[PDB]
Order: C-alpha cells, then structure tokens, then sequence
C-alpha cells in the first residue's frame, strides 16, 4: 500500500428528491447528519483521510450555508474544497450529466485520476487502497463493489468478476430471469458459503476511479449522450472492452438517500454494544465545523438508548431511542421516541423566549409536554406545547407543507424552521 | 465609535502569569475546567476575543501536552510557554510574578509593542481588554489596574486601592484591616458604580491583570525594583510611590477565583446552576476556545441525570448522575450513581483490544466502575475506577493526603489523582 | 480614532466585478487571473485592498471558472471569511456571459441576500490602486447614505471619458451624465473643495468622475435591482443615476491617490511600466502596512549571467544570460538567453521551468524552448505565459503597425504594441 | 514503499561562534542564507519534504526573530525551539540529554537527530526505512571519502551487512589504512567505491526512541559528542548500529570561510553545486510579499539578486544581493555576500538621517565592496573601499563595526561604517 505519485497531488475528488422535505430549502450535501454533522461530511472526511486534498463538490445550487461549513471545517484548514453549482439560482439532472458539464474544468487539472463519489451513503472508505489496485490493474474505470443480498440486489446495478476482479458482465437493477442469472458465487471474494448463500450478488456502490484520458473519451467521444454513469457510461464502458476492475469493499455502507433509509441509518447510531456505523475513529474520524459549543445541560432527564449532540439544553424531560441534535432545547415534560431532532443553528436569549411568548408565537425547539415519536424534526422548529406527532392512524404518506411537516414512509418529517402550533396533533 | 490605533494585534503583547493533586502529574495551566477546557483556555480566549494574538504563558514547567492544546486549539500572532525550570531533574521556581516578568524581560523587549497586557493567577471571568488598553492610552497612563469593587467583608483579603477625583490611584493596602481598612474606604461612583452598589461597596482590589507601557516596564523591573518578586504589592505601589501614572480602570462582571480546590469544585459544579450559570463558557461572539476534538455525540445507554452537564463523547451505561459534571470522554458503567462531582473524563477511549487484554489480567478499565457510588468528588483524567467503589468520606474527613493510594482530600473534596488506580471494593 | 461596529469583517461583503479589450492576455484565461506586474495577477489589487481594509467575505464575480484562478485564490488567499468564484457561465462549450454590472449582481443578488451583512462594496473593473476601504465605509453610515459613490476629481481633457456627477455643496450627489461633451460637460463642473480637495488641485480638477467603487446598503441593492429597475444592466450609468433620481441619499466621497485604468491593452502595458519609475514608482504594490498579495512559490533568487539592466524591475526566479534589458518588467521564472536586447516590454514569465533534458529534446525536434531566445531583440512588446520565442526573433514593428490580429501566427498588436500569445511559438528568424 | 506507520506521526525530528559575529547579535539557526533563506530553514524544509513534521529546534538562546521566521514560514505537527539558556550545550548529546524528558513525552518510534550547519537535500525517508528494515538500534548517514579527506574526519568501518563495528576519529597511517571499507556494500557504484573506500559520520542519525533513553541516560549519562563517544559506546555495547549511504551535494558552512564560499557557490553556472529551489523539495522561508527588484543603471555579472532589491547605478559581480538590498550610485560589489536589509527605510527616513549627519541603510554612494560579507542592516557611508589591500587575514575590529577572518571582511549586523572610511 504506497501510492506514487501519492493521492495528494495526482487524484482529483469529485463529489456528487428522495430526502423531500430535508432538501426543501438548502443544499442537499448539507443536510444535518447525525447529530454534529452533514451529509458532505462523510465523502470530505473518507477523501481527507485517504490523503486525497483536491476536493469538487457538485451540486444544483450555490449556498451560503453550505459554503460558510466547508470554508470553516476544511478550506481554511496544497488543496482545496470548492463547490461547483449546476445552476445559478436554486429556481433534475443525471451524474454524468453533472460531471460532464464540469468536465472541460477537471480536465484543467494535472491528475492521473478521478475519484467519482456520487450519491448518499453512510461509510468509511481509505480511498488509497482503492487508487492502489486500480492501478496494479492498469484499470480504465475501477467500481467499489459491495456484496448484496438477493434482496436489495435489483436496486443496484450487478456485476459479475473474472479471478482478477475485471468486470465482464455488468446488469443495471436486473430482474426475473436476469436477477438470476448474475447470482455469482461470493466466496471467490472471501466470504464464506453461509452468507456467500445469503448475498450471491456483487453490486456497484456508485463510487468510481476513473482514468483521466478515459473520462474525456468516455463522456464526450463515447457516449455524449449519456446521463448516468451506473447505467450507461459503466455499462457502456465494458462493451467497448475497456479494463472495467472491481474493487471489493467490506465494511459498513448505508444508502441514506431516502426518508426511511436516512432515519434508519440514524438511529442505528445509538445501537449497543457499537453503533452500525461509527463516525468517531482515533484514525480516520469524520470530521465537521469546530463550534466551541458548550456541555450539554439536563434538569432532569431520564435517557434511555439514545445520542446527545453538541450543546443541547434539556428540562424534565423522556428521550428514548432517539438522536438529540446540535443546540436542542427540549422544555418540560415532552417525551421523545425514536426519534431525530436535528436541532437548531442558534440559541434563542431566553429574554427572547419571554417575548416570543408575548406575541403568542412559539420558541424554537420541542414546546412543554409534547410527545414526538417516529419522526425527524428539521433545524429550528418551532413546536408548540401539547403538540403531539404520533401519527396515529399510521398514515404513510401525506404532503402537508402548509402545516409545516410532511410524511414519508409513516415517518413524519417537520420542515426547517416551521412553527407546529399549540395543541396540534398530527 | 471607539477604536486603538495601531491595534491591539500588533502593539500588544499578552503575559499570562493550591490546586494540589491536580497539579501532581501535569503543568498547572492545562488543568482540565467544565468538562470540555482546560485552565489556560480562560486567558487566551480572553486575549484572542480582545483581538492580542501574541501571548506568552509563564509556567514553572512545559509539556507536550500543553505545548499540543495550545498549538492545535490556537493555530502575526503566536501562543508560546516560558518555563522558570527546564527538565524534572533541575528543579527551578519563578519567586513571583513580577520575578517572572523579569526573568523573560530580555525576549518581551524584543517585541515592538507598545504595552504589556499582564493576566496573573486562575479566575473564571470573561472581559474585552481592548477598552482597557484603550483607557491607558486615554488616560496617558504608565499603569493601568483592573479594579473589582467589594463590601467591606471581602475587602479585607485583598490588595487594595486609593484613587483620586479622576480614578488615578493615590495609595495602596495589602489585605488591611481595623484602621487600615477605614482609611482605604473608596467613592466608588468615581469609576461608574451606580450610586447604590457604590455605597455597597465603597472599596477597590486590584485583581492581577494590569496594562503596563513597554518601557515602563523595564525600568521597573530593572532599575527600580530589581528586587520585587510581585507586582500587586511591590512592583505597583512602587511605581505609585514614585509619582508615575497608575490608573484605575473599573471591572464588573463574574469573577471567580477557582486556584484552591474548594473554589475550583464549587465554580465548576456552579455551571449546572438551574436558570443559567453564573459564569457561561459559551458566547456568541467572545466564546471560550479549546481543541478540535471532533468527538462523537454522547452515548446513554439508561441514564437518569439531574442539575448535569455533559461534555463531548461520553459513554454512559445505566446509572444516576446528580448535580455533577461529567468531562470529555467519560466512561460510566452499569449502576453507577454519580453525585455532585467533577469527572475530568480521559484523554483516550480504550478499544476493547485493550479491554480483553485487561480482562486477560483482571484489570481495571479507564472510566467509573460498576455499582460505585461516587459523591462530592473530584475524578482527575484517566482514573482507572473499580467495581463497588463506594467515596462518600462517610466520617467526613477535611484533610487526608493518600497518595500512594491514589487520592488526597482537601477542603472535605475528595480528589482522585490522573491516571489513578482506585481497586474494586475500595471506601473512601 | 473610530473604527467601524459592527467592524467591516462581518458586517461588509465583497463583491468584485471581473470576468474583448484585453485580448489576446484574456483568449485562454479568466480575465482575473492575467498576470500583473512580474509577480502578481489582476485579481490581488482588490482581493488585497479588501483583505488590508478588514473585509474578509469576498465573492469574485467572472465569466467562467478556472483551475489556475482557483489554484492562484486558495493558496494566496483561502486560510469567518472566504474568497469564491461566481461564474456566469459553467463552461466553454455553452457560452454565457453578463449584460452588465448590474446584470452580473443581480444574477447572483439570491446568494448576497442571504449573509448577514449591512452593506455590499461593489468593486467593479479593472484598475491599478491602493485603498482603505474602512474610511470610506464609515462614512456611508456617518452619513446615513443609502450609496456611497468614490469621486475621483480631474480636468477637463480627462472628464469627457468617464462618468462624472455633480454634487450639492454638501458633497450629496444630485446628477450623472455619461461621458458628456461640450454643453453636457460644461454643467459639471464643481467645487472639489467640497469634498477635501485642496484649492489649487480643486481648480486645476474641477471635475468629479464615478471609479466603479461603491458602497450599498443590503436593502437598498435588493430594492434597487429587483423592483425599481429590474431592467437595469449597468451600476454607475443607470442603477446609481436612477438610485438618485428617485431621492435616496446618494453621497460622494473623494478619492486622493494614484489610480489608472488597466482595461485596454495600450493603458495595461503603460501601467505595468511605470512602476519602473525614475523617483519612486507610480504605484507600490509593496506597503509597508497595506501590500499586495500574491501566491507563495517560493521561487529561488534571480540568476544574471551577464545583464546590463536599466530602469527595469525583475521578478522572482529569473534566469538571465548575457543581455539588455530596459525599461521593461521582467516576470517570474523568466528565461532569457545570450544577446538577447529587450526594451520598454512586459514579459510575464513563466509557469514552469524546463530543465536541460526538456531543452536538449526540444533543439533535437527542431523546437524552441521557452523564453527569451537568443539574439533576439523585443520592444515595445507584451510577452504572455510560457511563450517559446526562437533565435534571432525580431518584434521591431518596423512600419508601425497600430493593429494586426495574426493568432495563427503567435501574436496580435493593439494600439502598436505586439503581443505574443500565451504558449505561442515564434518561430526562430521571424520579424514582426 | 511507504513507511507504516508514516513518519508524520512516528518520528520526531531534533535539530541541534565559528561563525562569529554573524552570531553576535542573532540566534544562529537564523543566520541569512542565499540571499532569502536563513541556515535554520535547510534541515526544516528537509524534514518537511521527507513528511517529518514534529520538529524541535535546539539553540543557546531563544529570539523573537527566530520565533517569527519559525511560525511564519511554518495537521499535528510543529517547528519549536528549545533553549539551553534562559538568557543574560557541551555537546550534540549534552543538548539532547537536557531535553531527554521532553522528547520522552512523544509516542514515536525514533528519532531524527540533525546536527550541525550544512547545504544538503535528503529525502529522510529512505534513511528511516532502512533503519526499519534492518532492526537497527542507530543507523548513521554515511559520507563516501578518499583517503586524502578522510583523516579529517570521524570514519566508521562496516561488515559486509554495512553494520559498524568500529570508529576512529581522524586516524591516520596504519590506523587509517586499516580503516578502508568497501563501498561497494553501502552500494555505492564499483568505481566510486575504488575511488573513496572511506566513510565518515555526518551528524546525522536515526535512533530507536527507547535506545535512546537507554544510552544517554544509563549507559553514557556522561557522555557530550554523539559522534565520538555515544555511538561508538553503543557499538562497543553490541548494539545494532547500522551505516546508510548518503550520496549527493554536502558542504560543510560552519566557518565563516566556507560559509562564504558555499554562498557565492550558488552563482556557479550552468547551476549551483547546490540548488535551492527545487520542483518537488524546495527549500522554504517566510513568505514576505516583497516588490520585483528594481534597478536603475546596473552591469550585474555571475551574480543573484534576491527579493526585493533596490538597486542604482552600479557595477555587481560574483556576487550574492540579499533581500531589501539598497545599493546607492557608483558602488562597485565583487565577491560578496549582502545580507540585505530586515526593512527598508524611506526617503522622509534618509533625509532625517543625513540632517543628523548618519549613515542610511545599505552600501554608500561610489563604494567598492570586495571579498566581503556585510550583514543585514548595515549602514555604509558614502566612499567606504572594503578592499584590504594588504590582504590581513585576521583582525577583531568590532568597536569599529568588522571583523577579518581568513582575509573576507565581515560588516557586523546593524554596524555604521562612516564614509570615506578603507578597510
């Protein structure tokens, strides 16, 4: 393991509706993530910890949000970390789509390859070990590929490998006779016939290293018209017999590209004796913006299988199975389960909240004896006392904007800075 | 409205200037305070909020550790440690603060500043310098004293002040007392006090933070007192006695002295205070810094905490924590009750390729053991705490030095010293 | 004595207008980045006035992205503040450009509404100065100005050129009139004295010209570009003259020091050879409290084989034969070989350094490497990045050509002046 | 090959008056160099290009200066000094056992010891994967010699592993014949192993951290030279002490004479023996933002001009300008070293001076400066002639603002050498 040139100078990082609400007014890649963090943190932290410092971050529109984090957490920390916007204004487009339309800027760069990171996914990489055997096999396009289940098999593109890892026959989300027939066995890369029985798949992960020249060739010679790499530009790739490799990665790996999914994942954080997935690690931590915030405060809380962010102030309080956000301000007699609150951006002066109160309008954080259960409450909520988001009923899907939240997969999502009044139950 | 030219930055240089057995294995300013700081963290963030980036700290001895908290948590400004002693084995001692000053004053003169911003002793306080230094140069002062208005009861144990008319000090009395006291009385409406607390506290003590013009400086240190070893009672009524300008500057504000250890347990345990502590280590915009540690979120696996604080990644099993604070990367195991104490936490998290190597051996893990029972305690970092400890100083002991055994009691606190081995069923 | 409070860091944005008249210096690069004298580009003089005046937000309005101005912006500067490129267009192969200043911020306008900031400073052009901009903000808010506007006072051969306003004797300004002429210029003049001028410079500069330097209030902008002239396309002939006819506070604040327009070639090429200058130069990219920035490189020191060299300036990390230089600008990583002869020309340089291994494969070819090669002898010439100049190469301009566009021959002359093409070859024994 | 764990987090680098006065008023390491380096910034760059970065700085003293140029020019990592003397070392261990205990503190692996002044690049990765590889205890830098040079030196002889069993310091006849090794086994070419069968110590070493501790602090605790009596004592110990090969520029810069001469080298065409700048390690400094040169009417021969000069009519040759160098009308340079200026002063400061009679920074109008070294600050009046027509060899005229040793004239740092003055 010792790449030449090293990482630092010769690869490129390239980071590229489903998280509806979440994204209804801010940049995807900053979406609060467990607790302290976003969802730009885990490709930046795996790239920074993998030596790789010259970091592109696609997305739809410019934020000054997004850009403050970044600025505040890497770039004022050889490299750089610059975004890169689709449009200029935040008023759809596919991932080769998105690098080819930057793609006349990256070839500006004197690399050897492009680490393409695409879509949203909880995990720690080392990069370099991926660099390294893509070019031991003088590979083209060298895919991350991950053993998968029989069950979520269609949902991502499959591969099947000769001895050395090459790709020789890839099928985007196959299904009936063809799900069937790129079953492979799975012990070829290690893992054993028990669960080689239980996932005879090898999926893509959607992350790529690809030959500079190659990108060129591919995106704009090739297949000019082609809008995702997964399922044209890959697939496109093999047929023209270009060295299509396969790099087995075996660790954690969570898509949290959706409602479910991402609440899922979330609260897998506060799983005992080791979370799923850990974003602390004395080697390579996820890192995030040094916020000088102070201890947590708890009149009296009774915590059970749950997270405490950065700087929460919580009252008399329940908080069962649930992740308490950065500056949370949990008041009297609310009780909180399995559940995600992603806090707040400030604290309100208290001589604030008696003046709120004057006007009959509502402080930010979880109001007096609320009962929050099942849901994700977005950055500065406002939720008033005696509000109750138990969703009785178990409706799966209900688009209620208007009335500050919206449902997805049973799990109620209240919106950024919405205001769920007093005695509401939803 | 109000602005120094040149600015602080660049024309001042900062000069910061008991606490046994938490200063038994470790220099004195990297003692850990509130969970998530250390002692030298109050300074420092002090001086940077009040735009001085060039800052000295004078200490008896230097660290790595201490060197790295400064370097990563501060990083044309500079943070540097000057030691009295140079290694273990070569025993040295500054004799006070002016001693200090002095003994550094060589390398201070090498700096193009136009005054010396000097921060003595431990305190928990937050101020804004820069309207102090601008006073001095307002007032065309050679010194400037921060001056902490008092009643007559806490007057006695201080030094303290005389002005005149326009707040220039006239005369100072190192903790006087009977016709001493008397004869010190202050208008403390002089130096703003609403006419009320002026007549509640009519007197004034310096508090060790002083704003000295560079050549003033030297010819104190060097040809006038060349003997003094502290400023507050020698140095600075010295410079009175001998007609310069030292002028009082009023504070207002929390103060804190924390460099006893009953002071420092009470301050620390005070952060938990029901409305909102006395003393806030955050703030919007003059925030006490300190390094990066990028920690996880605390982890509480069944935790009934009341009056608490939490710090940054801490790992808690079932237990009860009361009135106490609970330090960075603290471990608590399975029913543990934890009660108006202080756990300083650890510098590392032990992997279970630790733990299992500790269980090949019966040891014990870093953290607070199983079923123990903790009270009105001081948990230095990295205490290695064993099943059914049980500290409550039932009898009630006030003194008590056992540190072979791994603690000291001072003040009736019990403190367990870094890195201490407290064996399982152990009463303290 | 006074300062700004809320202090210009994180109550002021920046925002720096960049991104045909420059060119060939513009034909493969962002506008901000051409080089500036011998060891600087465009982008340092208001990047660094802003850094040097305690504004430290600052976005960098420009036609497209680059990875040089990139690289060139986070190693110089990027180390709560930040430096950002906005770009108008994303790319080459779909073409996109701004109508205008006004048209430029408000593309953008979405994005500055969304800091937390009282006041936008619109640093708009291309111009060689030095300024504090501190002052000049605080007296927007002494004076409760709703646009602040720099008033740069000159004469009547000057005035006709530039967008000159009349104030109030009060020093508020209450009209515009674009480059006038004749009757139009005569109603301008004014009483500089007004506004601090000195007496004999106030006669002499009876006129007050707008310098593309300006001052907003956040609420003022929004309303500005969005309800009242949502039309708008420039900021200092139509947004600010409108500003004013509607009755806002529109104030003038003088500006007392050099300042030259560097936007055309003929004014660029003047501009850099001043700082050669006999007593002092014109312009000091070097202060003692307010320097120009640039990237670190850590270049080693010149090497001169043999240089008579008169009121010149070299840069960093030359390597110099034996020849004349005069009068000229030498940039950095410059290589000039033996009997080279070089007078009143800017040479920008050199991104690189070729060994002997590339120069021996380069003679075997049949090449030229880069530099200055040998004999030749340049005057009156701009010499762009990386150029490869042959032996014997002589830019002479012997008839006095004004203008020639010859790209597919290395160069292109503007008001006389030859400038050779960023990476271009001129083959050895060529006479231009 | 990479080393694993990297040297950022496994290694601590240590650096530890022959060059009087340029030390009479400067703490040494800071010394200007090559116009716009000073000495302490080669072995800092090296050991940053070799991802070394917790470094410690040994010195007498500490300076603000030094500090400055440190922070400056300079995650995890650090560049600080240590100082031997509070203020107003017996030895490379002596200095190295006083801070033992703080070394100590730090969870590495080994060792980096850098001592001494000289021009060299090394990549020390190499160096400490050997060190590695081979399970050794030391490893020593080792400078491939000829007979003629080597009794000059401390020479070490190697077995057929390259582990040294044996030192002599500067043995000569029988003793030194007995010290020739074949560099063929440290891999050196078969030619130039024939051509230099002598390796000497370089002062630089690779030493397991708890070795260290071990032989300065139980089996020599008295010891001062590592050279000469730690390492030596730690092979006669039976310790694995192992010779690596070091092959390329080297030159030693700790007498004002070679000093002198190692920077003038850098003029040498068609390049320096030695190059400071370099694609891939250069040699860093503080970035000072200093304007292009400027010269008004100047005939510059085989000389380099550093940053930020200001420069007249005049004549320059074989000559090193250093950065803010003013040079006044008429002066003449040959074979010097201008150590230029910390600042620069002002025509409203220029003319306050000749008001009061004084002399402004940099050289004079109509000198002739030859075979000197003037240090920063220097204030040369108008007319001087360094010369030394009588070519004086030695001569301590510091109450006079110079110093001669071995015929170069040294302009102390600051000095005010009034005109028409003829040295």
């Amino acid at each position: 393991t010792c790449l030449d040139p090293d990482a630092s100078r010769s690869v490129l990082g390239i980071i590229l509706t489903r998280l509806y609400p979440l994204t209804k007014k801010r940049a995807k890649p900053a979406v609060p993530l467990g607790a302290n963090y976003r969802l730009i943190d885990i490709p930046v932290s795996n790239c920074l910890n993998s030596n790789i410092s010259k970091i592109y971050v696609l997305t739809q529109f410019n934020s000054a949000s997004l850009n403050r984090h970044l600025s505040r957490a890497y770039a004022s920390n050889e490299g750089f970390v610059e975004v890169l916007a689709a449009q200029q204004s935040p008023e759809f487009q596919g991932t080769a789509d998105a690098v080819r339309q930057y793609l006349w800027l990256f070839e500006e760069h004197t690399v050897l390859e492009y680490l393409i990171l695409a879509g949203d996914h909880l995990y720690r990489m080392d990069y370099e070990k991926f660099i390294q055997a893509h070019r031991e096999t003088d590979a083209d396009i060298t895919v991350a590929a991950l053993p998968m289940d029989e069950k979520r098999a269609t949902a991502f593109g499959l591969m099947k490998i000769d001895e050395e890892g090459r790709i020789i026959e890839f099928a985007e989300k196959p299904q009936g006779e063809q799900l069937q027939a790129m079953k492979v066995d799975t012990t070829i890369l290690g893992l054993d016939d028990k669960r080689a029985k239980e996932m005879p798949f090898i999926a893509s992960m959607g992350i790529y290293v690809i030959s500079k020249d190659v990108m060129l060739n591919l995106l704009r010679d090739k297949f000019p018209g082609a809008n995702d790499f997964g399922s044209e530009v890959i697939p496109g790739a093999t047929s023209l017999g270009m060295r299509v490799q396969a790099y087995l990665y075996d660790g954690y790996w969570e898509d949290i590209g959706t409602i479910e999914a991402f609440y899922n994942a979330n609260l897998g954080i506060t799983k005992k004796p080791v979370p799923d997935f850990s974003f602390y690690d004395r080697s390579a931590p996820i890192y995030t913006q040094p916020r000088y915030l102070p201890p947590s405060k708890m009149l009296d809380a009774d915590v059970t299988d749950s997270v405490i962010g950065e700087g929460c102030v919580i009252k008399n309080c329940k908080i069962h199975h649930s992740v308490v956000g950065l500056r949370s301000c949990i008041s009297e007699g609310a009780i909180i389960e399995d559940s995600l609150l992603m806090g707040a951006d400030y604290y309100e002066t208290d001589a604030d909240r008696k003046l709120l109160a004057a006007k009959g309008s509502v402080p930010i954080g979880i109001g007096k004896n609320c009962h929050i259960k099942r849901a994700i409450i977005d950055k500065n909520a406002r939720i008033g006392d005696n509000v109750k988001i138990i969703n009785k009923d178990n409706v799966q899907e209900a688009a209620r904007e208007t009335d500050g939240y919206f449902i997805k997969s049973g799990i109620v999502t209240v919106i950024k800075d919405a205001l769920i009044p007093s005695g509401i139950i939803i």
